[PDB]
RNA sequence: UUUAGUU
RNA sequence: UUUAGUU
RNA sequence: UUUAGUU
RNA sequence: UUUAGUU
RNA sequence: UUUAGUU
RNA sequence: UUUAGUU
């Protein structure tokens, strides 16, 4: 079951909607990452998001496992992002992100391992500034 | 342009994640509505969602032309929490959500008028108790 | 190159949106097929389509071959009717349809063989008699 | 309820499908404009779109929420074109299409405001001219 | 980098495909599961996947890790089997599959872990005998 | 009913998992191809299985009426490759595939004419050599 | 409408 | 990788 | 198969 | 913005 | 969990 | 068309 006070999700998202934080986060074991990216390709919302993932340490940079699982997690957090279509420019649309990662075990069985989460928040419009409104994505996965 | 104070999506999220904030919301013009629901099937959130926001006066009870503003918010959170199928049941998951539904002008210009937001936050999972992960899920539209 | 006065796909919708326009259809040498159907069930559209166009004899009752493209053919129209999610009912929302099925050669050249349109028209909307809007699709295929 | 004489959509559609008809709907007072495009790119045909309607004065060119309805209506009017991936170039195909933007209120509540319809006819198909069948796609959405 | 000989996916298909061929399988060091399901409800094909997974122990009967993992796997080849709308009756159409579960680490590094294959080939159609055609699926996750 | 002995599927399938098996095909009146492409681009996959279809001989290179049979059976080979996103580059992955096609008639009915059959397999992943694991895609369609 | 659940 | 943008 | 509908 | 196009 | 099915 | 690739 998840544990209450290790909530991957909630705590990525209240990470990223309050501008530290990761230092507490990091004294109760967790792994984290704070980014921000805009860009009118997805491509370069996934690359600014691996690269700060295995910079940080959140992800190991070696082998493909954990590599594997951000991607997914990444995929999962864009649905949220885009809405039907992960198509940004070739929609004539556009995305200004803040992200977080965080890595751990929400559940209160240690045997369930780490799991990453990795969330989403900005704003999505019209390439014109202002023609735009917000948008949050949120994706979880196991490692 | 989105007023930095009035930041409709992060405003519902926080609110979410949380006293009557409602109040605070309310007193500064919003139009607020919390709720909970749980299912495997999808119509049931959905009909939560519009009936908790017409009860509590968050938008129109006559007419179409704000319950269609409402219905495609409600679709566009639904696919951060679905991610891909907006299925729960017929693909074997169920969820337990709370939501926040807001109403109000999040830009600097008050040309721009009422907007919506439906933001989601709960689990998803097989149908089983602790075989589950959180999900989230916001959208907006003008209204 | 598609025939000036062989098109099939606008040539079905004006019939859709229009006296046996049919016997001018027909006596032009297509098959042609009018219906009705409303439903919150999707499979339900798809079977009245699939009835009325084997009844009136405009595809095959026997074999796979031509229930193969009428189906494919179906599953384009109703892309547009639902516009995302191919579902009705569990997303709680209904359609009041009309449709129509043409079957013939709009090319020039007389190789290119059959082809079939499938065109709907028709109101969505939530469970609400008024709370609704209309829709349309058609999808065409080779047979 | 839909006024029987003020359908949007078949308004729309019946427009694009006959080549006046545009001085006798802003008679009535609707608002129209008519266009075409033709591409391998979804983003110019949207372009397109929303550049004829904010010159000939279908949607306000200041601010964003009328821009924010049309998006969605041609997002919806996609849909229909391109049937499950809104996708053009990158999946080898092209299109070429007329398109038609109808803005008033087609319900007999003069309290539902405005609503608008995105209507899109013509030809999908490999680049190479011939190799191609039709193509429809209707979207309404409220302003 | 893939090891030549322990291709996961090449090897459950062939399995599927055809002894204990799976004593082979086994005797390598593979977790293997072998079934049959049909059904016009995508979350029988689901569950029967999931059971004869844990019962054959090719995935922890107990926790949530695993089990996740296998859903998405199960996911991913459900994609093959319905290319488009993750739905079966509802669509008209059912499905007659044989699959296969194979659990092992096909990469040159140990480090990469365990990973998880599952695998489908049977038939989709009309609810009726003989109006059908072959279908294919294969989900690949780490586990 | 589909013949035991002519599962263009399966058949399509094994050739292309198993490195002759050509001209036994040929010699029982079947059409073949294979081939293989790499690319970070749908639509150069695309490109090279019509390609080497109409350079074999397993369609017709003039008219419309076979490429369309094809270009439809190869979408839904994709969806099998991508699953859910018919994307590549633009999600900041690529593919490496080994294809096959297959055109005759599976069925024992002689009525219901030819049917073809793209499969695909190969891997897709990270650009980079080694992050990446298999993936299948099937699409069977009418000629 | 006032959080779901077993193959 | 250290938030994008004009038809 | 001969247009649907309430949280 | 005043219909696209070759592997 | 040990392959489905009629408008 | 005769398997792709670095943020
Ligand atoms: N409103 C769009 C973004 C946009 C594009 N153009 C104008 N707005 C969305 O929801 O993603
Ligand atoms: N993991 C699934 C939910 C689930 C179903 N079964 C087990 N888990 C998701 O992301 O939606
Ligand atoms: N507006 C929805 C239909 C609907 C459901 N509820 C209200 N309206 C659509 O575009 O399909
Ligand atoms: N037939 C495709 C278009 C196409 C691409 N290549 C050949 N035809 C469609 O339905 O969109
Ligand atoms: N042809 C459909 C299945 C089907 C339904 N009805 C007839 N056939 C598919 O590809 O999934
Ligand atoms: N794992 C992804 C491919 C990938 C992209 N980056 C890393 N891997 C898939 O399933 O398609
Ligand atoms: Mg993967
Ligand atoms: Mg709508
Ligand atoms: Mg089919
Ligand atoms: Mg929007
Ligand atoms: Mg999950
Ligand atoms: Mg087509």
């Amino acid at each position: 079951t998840l544990h209450k006070e290790r909530r991957i999700g909630r705590l990525s998202v209240l990470l990223l909607l309050n501008e530290t934080q990761v230092e507490e986060l990091e004294r109760d074991g967790w792994k984290v990452c704070l980014g921000k990216v805009g860009s009118m390709d997805a491509h370069k919302v996934i690359a600014a998001i691996e690269t700060a993932s295995k910079k940080s340490g959140v992800i190991q940079s070696e082998g493909y496992r954990e590599s594997h699982a951000l991607y997914h997690a990444t995929m999962e957090a864009l649905h949220g992002v885009t809405r039907g279509e992960m198509l940004l420019g070739s929609l004539l649309r556009t995305v200004g992100l803040r992200f977080a990662v965080l890595r751990g075990n929400p559940y209160e069985s240690e045997a369930e391992g780490d799991w990453i989460a990795v969330s989403l928040y900005g704003t999505i419009g019209a390439p014109i500034k202002g023609l735009e409104h917000e948008t949050f994505g949120v994706g979880i996965n196991h490692i």
